[PDB]
C-alpha cells in the first residue's frame, strides 16, 4: 500500500497518537464502572479511526481489532491514570478507589501501576503502547494484504518507540531492554482482561461486552 | 548468583543444554472420542511437565529465586510453555500440530472435543506466524525462557523487591542475547529492534491461548510443582 501511515515520521506518529486522546472522564460499582465504560467505548471508537493505519483496513478488519482489544485498551487507559496513585485504581477522578473497596484482579492492576511507575513510563511511550495493542491484540486471529499492512504499521510504532528513547539520550542496550520491557507488559494486560472477561461472564455480564455488531454500527456512525 | 554475568553466546548454549526431550501413547484407539483424546493429552502434558521442572531448574537465574517463587512462576507459566513447545514442533508442519512424532493432528480432529477446534486454530496460526518469521532455534529457547520469567513476576517486602528485580534482569539479559544472535545474522539495528518487537507481541498472543485453554476447561498444583521441584 501506498498509505500515509507508512510514511509517518517518529514525530508524528506521537503527535498523531498525543492529538487523538480521549479525554479523562467522570463518573453500585458495577452500574457506575458500566457506565463509564460504555461512555469510554464512544471515545474508543473515534480514538481508533485517528490511529495511523487503522482505516486503511476494511471495516471487518476494523471490528475485529477492536472487539479483541476493547478491554484491554480501557484496563491500560485505567493503569495509566493511576500511576500517580500508589495503591490506588483511578477508574474517574471522582471514583478512585483502593483495596479495600475491591480484588485478584485489582491487585493485578495495581501491580501494572507500580511497574509503569518503576519504569518512569512516559505519556509518548503509553500512547505508543495503546496503538501497539490495538493493532496487535486481534492480528493472530483473522486478508493477507491487511495482516501486512497491520505488521508495517506495528514496525513504525517500534521504530516510534526506539526513536523517543534514542532522544532522550538512552543508549542502544538501553533502547533495546526497554523496549522489550514495554512489550512484556502487554503480556500481562492480556491476561488481564482475560481474567476480567472471565470474572464478567462469571457476574452474569455477558450482556455488557460489546458485540461485533455493535462495534460494526460504532464505526460506520 | 553468576546468572547475571553470562556472556550472550553463554546464554545461549545454557538454553540449547537445557531443552527437554521430545511420544504420545502407541496404537490408540482411532477414531477418538473427546475423553480418549483429552485423556491422551492429559497423559503426553503430564509427562512433559516432569522434563519441563527439569528444564526450568536450568534456566540461568531460576534457582536463585526462593521455592515459592519458583513455583509460582511454573504454576502462572505452564500451559504457555508447552504451547510454545507444541508451536515449534508444528512449525514445518502447516496445517497440523505435532503433540508427538506419533501424535500429529489436523484442525478437523480438534473438534472432537468441545471447544479444542477454535484452540487449535489459534495454535495453527501462531504455527504460521514462526514459519513467515523463520523462528530460530536460538530464538526460540530464548522466548520459552522470556515466558518463565515473565508470566508470573507481576503477580507476586526487601526480599520480595529483590526477587522481581533478579527477574527483570535476566529478562533484560534474555534481550541483549536475542538482539546479540539478530546482529550476529547480518540483522542492521531498525532490523533488529523490529524483529525483537515481533517475537515479543506473538508471547502476548500465547498468553491469550493458554488463558483460553485454561477456560475451556489436571492443572498441576502448587504442591506437586514444588515435589518436583525438590526433587
Ligand atoms: C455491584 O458492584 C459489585 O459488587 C462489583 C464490583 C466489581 C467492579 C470491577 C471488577 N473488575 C476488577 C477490578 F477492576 F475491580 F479490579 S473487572 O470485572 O475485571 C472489569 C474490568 C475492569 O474492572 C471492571 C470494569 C468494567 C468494564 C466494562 C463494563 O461494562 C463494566 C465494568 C473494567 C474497567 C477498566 C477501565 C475502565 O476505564 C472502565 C472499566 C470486579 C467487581
Ligand atoms: C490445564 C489443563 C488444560 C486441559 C485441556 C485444555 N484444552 C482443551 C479445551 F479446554 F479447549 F477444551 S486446550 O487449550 O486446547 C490444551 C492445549 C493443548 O490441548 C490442551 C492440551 C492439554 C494440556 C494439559 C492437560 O492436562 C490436558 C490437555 C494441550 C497440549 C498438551 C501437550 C503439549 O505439549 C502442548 C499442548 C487447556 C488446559
Amino acid at each position: 500500500k501506498n498509505s500515509l501511515a507508512l510514511s509517518l515520521t517518529a514525530d508524528q506518529m506521537v503527535s498523531a497518537l498525543l492529538d487523538a486522546e480521549p479525554p479523562i472522564l467522570y463518573s453500585s460499582m458495577m452500574g457506575l464502572l458500566t457506565n463509564l465504560a460504555d461512555r469510554e467505548l464512544v471515545h474508543m471508537i473515534n480514538w481508533a479511526k485517528r490511529v495511523p493505519g487503522f482505516v486503511d483496513l476494511t471495516s471487518h478488519d476494523q471490528v475485529h481489532l477492536l472487539e479483541c482489544a476493547w478491554l484491554e485498551i480501557l484496563m491500560i487507559g485505567l493503569v495509566w491514570r493511576s500511576m500517580e496513585h500508589p495503591g490506588k485504581l483511578l477508574f474517574a477522578p471522582n471514583l478512585l478507589l483502593d483495596r479495600n473497596q475491591g480484588v485478584e484482579i485489582f491487585d493485578m492492576l495495581l501491580a501494572t501501576s507500580s511497574r509503569f511507575r518503576m519504569m518512569n513510563l512516559q505519556g509518548e511511550e503509553f500512547v505508543c503502547l495503546k496503538s501497539i495493542i490495538l493493532l496487535n491484540s486481534g492480528v493472530y486471529t483473522f486478508s493477507l494484504e491487511e495482516k501486512d499492512h497491520i505488521h508495517r504499521v506495528l514496525d513504525k510504532i517500534t521504530d516510534t518507540l526506539i526513536h523517543l528513547m534514542a532522544k532522550a539520550g538512552l543508549t542502544l542496550q538501553q533502547q533495546h531492554q526497554r523496549l522489550a520491557q514495554l512489550l512484556l507488559i502487554l503480556s500481562h494486560i492480556r491476561h488481564m482482561s482475560n481474567k476480567g472477561m472471565e470474572h464478567l461472564y462469571s457476574m452474569k455480564c455477558k450482556n455488557v461486552v460489546p458485540s461485533y455488531d455493535l462495534l460494526l454500527e460504532m464505526l460506520d456512525a
